[PDB]
């Protein structure tokens, strides 16, 4: 039985491809999908972070929805300590990226009239007036409810729906006022204090970057974060504002736009054009749109991201049950596998690593499933279709990337080696989805850290000084890649690899491709 | 905005098809994937079952792992009471099938020494003797463990793994003895009394049908069940053995083989050939094989069943969290949607409807997700690949089915109407996956109930007597389907349907196809 | 042993493997789907020669009005009709033959000259089945020909001849206006660089296939056979590749009009057509035609696609189509089954014009309309059974697709059946 | 506003839409990939006419030993070589010309026309005594290839191979398929042969004429599948023996033979004895260029890759990667440094639309490369530089200057360059996207 689902790889049709999937066809060692871990109480100690790295974590995510600057600064310090605890061995060292996830725009209710812990009950068909009057800020009850969104009246019409407490309660706008809305309770429940509010189908005019977000983005520039996950992006202008706040000092920080509501989906193309990558933020997205539609948006977005060559992250509740249990449900294994088959560059753990009981098991399981689904991709068709989608472009590096990936298919190369400094050459190789891993050797540490955003890039930091003879400097980096690959078990002596390098020191991309045996 | 993802339907490639999935494209009313609900304490009252039927239940599953014959007979009687409560209106009556799911062969440990309610701790790296000596049957502990599987020594080698308590505990056979096993605790835990044992990769020679199973199968025959879900099917002989047990009285009862371990997967083709259908029983399957591999087996199995035209069920933990919560996780919505896209004819609920707090919510969510994913199928490609896969067959009924489905694609027919008595004509239409629903009108009540196993067959019982004039009998049955379709909102006057009928009373299949406007 | 009709190649996954599987020992079927159009002139206008030309496979007779008086072509047409009707006693074996008038056209010139107007009116008076309109340059020329044919010739199919650069560049509007197209390669090869003709040919056939409108490939197909009894290798190749391109009909000009070997030329076109028809890649072609027409949801198109699909699946020996305007049969032929289409009609002009469509074998039912709709439908369906058995298309126990109207007022064949041959 | 070289049709999703987009106003490129093979005879064997034949595009000269003495054909070959070398002073513009020997094979003669017996068990030998003498004469004359008439089985090919023996071991054997048995036993014949000719003259008599195209498309397909050269021959422009312009069926035939995938097309009487040999060569050159652009390269590449997917050969990987890159960036050429020819052959099998400039120091490699679609061979006569990189750069720049001189590309255009990394590299393991200097 061939490894890596290669029998299924040879199928003519997608049906026969599916039919040939073999549970006894062992995957390869290398795992191409990036794993993004939300760091929290369960995972922010240095020792646990070392174990997260060993288990497969590639990006550490700090959710600034909560936590002080001091707290997240400590977390980032602990991440970097754990990461550098491995730095003595350049051949085993794994770059770990650092991501800042902004709090973004939020709509919150007031305090329920009473002592605290108090609740009111909303019965279907009842009347509830929403009021912006700060006089009712702490006197919410069954008849009057205050929320912090001063402009809500301008963005809602009669009959539009208002969700409260993460969609648990739904309201329909019956009458509209200047500083109030009169609504009928469509779906009822018990309402507590300071709950989340969502406005499905509305063009929310809250600022793209709030005052807290500006402070947090400047903090992230100060802490040398590799990338920002920007919340509730509804339009390209929101990305532009985030970019302006990051400004010239943070020009190289990768901006990942989070798609979280209907407008972000409807305007997704302009957002994608303006972004460096995308996160499918399925939790809030499933509150804003019918949950049964989320997969449509997920697949659309991953497809379009794959088309543009831009990183896409699938996030939220992928292994939810592992917050409390050491093993995932069958639905969760299926969700991770199908996100990989969809084409997600990275998959994410939220509560599973922030606060749950089994963060390391969660990371390890995402790693195992990811390797299995990577082999099960139908690469020949995927490659043909990606090439068809990008055919209006005649970019020279895409030509080399496509030629190199084709060569890697034809001779079943064990890896592609890419010498890169901005990372773009490796990015363009990853875009055309080879099955073999991409060992990207770079002297730019931030390039290495950001590379985790691209499917299949295993970044290696070259710390050697520049060799005077360009050819010998190239051979140095290629041999670094050979040794890393041998140590990680991706290939051995006598295997075949594709090597992408620059012809001369002034070559602006890897314009040179070779089939080389491993020494 | 085109409905039913028809814009994505027109794409040239799978990538572009995915890129065109649009959350604002509304699905049709008809829902094709069958929903199989496990009935238990949370759902067996007559009134709740009426709600189950209205919310979308097509098959009632009785899990005979537990429950007395009296309990399940009462449950089945309540299912039939609820079902017949709609029978006064033939146009609104919905056939509801009744399925018996056998307990099957099981390996169980002994009682923990003392009360029996005690537990002992199995420490990783510790040693554990498995024993067949009935003296330790009730004196199980941390050092010695008794199993009721007398032949285990015959089917296990040194280095084999033994899982205990639903995979929570893992043992590796270090030394093999005459009536015992010396094992190392690879994965530890607290071992209670009388827990399940699994033997990954082992050819378990327990009987296909246990002593309990024979009694339960005869009980199901007396109860006039439409179908049996036969547990732990490992090979064709097991399906035959079950078929023999069902005998002459149960010759028309459909046998659905549950693939639950490695051997059933490895020997899947012969099992498929011998069965009427297949269940991807992901729970036990994920205990027997690495959970990260279950999706492979799922897609392979669904593909192969789709290839053969035989019903396939996806089962277990699809909406697991809904046992305790009123809405599913995003991983669960993804799981259901991808099961439908895989091509599963039916999706299943177990604890979610048997015992959970939100059974009706689970049914409703499966129904909504199924409709959205059905629209998102890539019908043109699926049809081409199914046809290519079956191209060595020149069967006349397949020819009629493919022509009818092709015509239904071309003119966007609102439905296909198929007059059938054995069901085979409707089965062959459903096999070639039209997007429009299949209204199968039959005088055979059992055919109507069993048709629920096939994607898209909406079965309708004709209770009228046979008309002397064949043409008038045909028109009677066709108008019944038209009236059901209008009442269910599947089409209205002026829409177009495909109608498949027999030319004369002696036609052995629907050899006549028409494109008809809805009156 | 060896599958017939290039069916082994039919099962191929790629076009390359389809080529690699072409087997000179895989026998074609008896039926020949590509229409044969013969220019009649001195070598072929006698009643006896025309009888043998029908028997050899001529389906359409073309009168080239570049030269000749009305009296001369009138007599040619009379002899055509005499030879044709000599077979009319046997309705099972009678073969309808269409009569086509090819206008002289421009020889800054107007689309339709004064001579051309008189000739077109003559064609109306002569009851021609179709007009081949020379040097069509734009849709307006087609509209002129249509107005000149007027109400009396409103049923005369207008086949525009694409003969220069402008006609190619403006081909889409011409095709929209036309009932069909001829790739008139003689003049086209002079008006545009000869080495580009194949591009034009392949483009035009493709677009006509996309539309379901008849396309004729014409001129010098078997040129050397004017003076020689056997074709050159390039000429056999040219006929075969014109069939593979998708031509509904292939044409003979001097080869039958004035050459020494008219019958041999017709027979050679018949043989090559039959072999090339089997060598088509039907699965991909059907998929690509369906893809191209998917914005249409027409009901008869759906019936045609479903019936062609069913005929592929069960390898039906034929599709039997009951039709009066021909449209039902035209829609079936458009989706290119490999099996012959036996179109039974009571409209004689319909039967004659059906030759413009690949695979339509027209059969004129002469019995009177039966009182019961079901019995009249069986009458025409059994007419087709008897024709197919007599012509060697099928025998008892074979499977045929049968397309009929359900009830008397059906506006198309809305009923499809898979039927055993009696 | 109108793409060249049928690039709009190149973007189609289906074969049908690819046909519908074929555009007579889309200009083809200057380079012509299909090799042109000319039979030399009384109408064309003079040194001056042969110069004009080279300039019109003749790539291979064919000596038909059905008639003529050794001395006569020796003189024809001598004149070919004189005409060819008259251009050798300029290595940038020198065009290698291959010499081919076409054996007489079995014949039946009666005034003394040939006789054909379809379906007869002709007892004639595979290789006659005259055939043996002519093959040895070809070895003595340093012919680049042999067209072996009437091969019926692999054993016939093996006989010709043995007769050529060790002294002629590099002479390419092109089996001529011209009767039913050769078609039926084609797979073993292809395996044993270096290439194939579809000898449609004899084939159209030995099998029913209406079946010839079936054989032609089958054979070209299988030869394309194997990467072995296939020639389409006989009566492609027959009417041009006596007329200055071809018939429509003849233009169609040449164009469809290129579309089928034939590496070469041939002229026999049209150049051997006809009144318009130069015109026949020029007509094939023009039609080839138009049909070459009209190929459906994307589907063709997918299907060739699919049929060869069981191979993981490294040079195949380089060729497929280089051709894929040449499609993506619309490169004007692929430059291939080769000595045996194998690397360039492997590129040619995967059918780029851009021309393949094969730079070699092996003169016979250069002459034989004309059997492969798109290989424009260039003879490097410079001495070997001491530094490998400098020698590679020297040959690559020779190719640059050739492409600039021939109008294939200009400064600032993009080319794919296939070279060996080190002198002992056994194939072109190095690919670059390079700007033209
Ligand atoms: O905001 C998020 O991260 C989400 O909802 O997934
Ligand atoms: O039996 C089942 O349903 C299972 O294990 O999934
Ligand atoms: O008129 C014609 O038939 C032509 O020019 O080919
Ligand atoms: O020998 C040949 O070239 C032929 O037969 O065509
Ligand atoms: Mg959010
Ligand atoms: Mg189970
Ligand atoms: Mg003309
Ligand atoms: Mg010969």
């Amino acid at each position: 039985i061939q490894t890596q689902q290669l029998h299924a790889a040879m199928a003519d049709t997608f049906l026969e491809h599916m039919c040939r999937l073999d549970i006894d066809s062992a995957p390869i060692t290398a795992r191409n999908t990036g794993i993004i871990c939300t760091i929290g109480p369960a995972s922010r100690s240095v020792e646990t972070l070392k174990e997260m790295i060993k288990s497969g974590m590639n990006v550490a995510r700090m959710n600034f929805s909560h936590g002080t600057h001091e707290y997240h600064a400590e977390t980032i310090k602990n991440v970097r300590t754990a990461t550098e605890s491995f730095a003595s061995d350049p051949i085993l060292y794994r770059p770990v990226a650092v991501a800042l996830d902004t709090k973004g725009p939020k709509i919150r209710t007031g305090l329920i009239k009473g002592s605290g812990t108090a609740e009111v009950e909303l019965k279907k068909g009842a009347t509830l007036k929403i009021t912006l009057d700060n006089a009712y800020m702490e006197k919410c009850d069954e008849n009057i409810l205050w929320l912090d969104y001063k402009n809500i009246c301008k963005v809602v019409d009669v009959g539009s729906k208002v969700y409260v407490d993460d969609g648990l309660i739904s309201l329909q706008v019956k009458q509209k006022g200047p500083d109030f809305l009169v609504t009928e309770v469509e779906n009822g429940g018990f309402l507590g204090s300071k709950k989340g509010v969502n406005l499905p189908g509305a063009a929310v005019d809250l600022p793209a970057v709030s005052e807290k977000d500006i402070q947090d983005l400047k903090f992230g520039v100060e802490q040398d974060v590799d990338m920002v996950f920007a919340s509730f992006i509804r339009k390209a202008a929101d990305v532009h504002e985030v970019r302006k706040i990051l400004g010239e000092k943070g020009k190289n920080i990768k901006i990942i736009s989070k798609i979280e509501n209907h407008e972000g989906v409807r305007r997704f193309d302009e957002i994608l054009e303006a972004s460096d990558g995308i996160m499918v933020a399925r939790g809030d997205l499933g509150i804003e749109i019918p949950a049964e539609k989320v997969f449509l948006a997920q697949k659309m977005i991953i497809g379009r991201c794959n088309r543009a060559g831009k990183p896409v992250i699938c996030a939220t509740q992928m292994l939810e049950s592992m917050i409390k249990k050491p093993r995932p449900t069958r639905a969760e294994g299926s969700d991770v596998a199908n996100a990989v088959l969809d084409g997600a560059d990275c998959i994410m753990l939220s509560g599973e690593t922030a606060k749950g009981d089994y963060p390391l098991e969660a990371v390890r399981m995402q790693h195992l499933i990811a390797r299995e689904a990577e082999a099960a991709m139908f690469h020949r068709k995927l490659f043909e279709e990606l090439a068809r989608s990008s055919s209006h472009s005649t970019d020279l590096m895409e030509a080399m990337a496509m030629g190199s990936v084709e060569a890697s298919y034809k001779c079943l190369a064990a890896a592609l080696i890419v010498l890169t400094e901005s990372g773009r050459s490796a990015h363009q190789v990853a875009r055309y989805r080879p099955r073999a891993p991409i060992i990207a050797v770079t002297r730019n540490h931030q390039t290495a850290r950001q590379a985790h955003l691209y499917r299949g890039i295993f970044p290696v930091v070259c710390k050697d000084p520049v060799q005077e003879a360009w050819a010998e400097d190239v051979d140095l980096r290629v041999n670094l890649a050979m040794n890393v690959g041998k140590a990680r078990g991706f290939f051995k002596k006598g295997d075949v690899v594709i090597v992408l390098t620059g012809w001369r020191p002034g070559s602006g991309f890897t314009n040179t491709m070779r089939v080389v045996p491993v020494p």
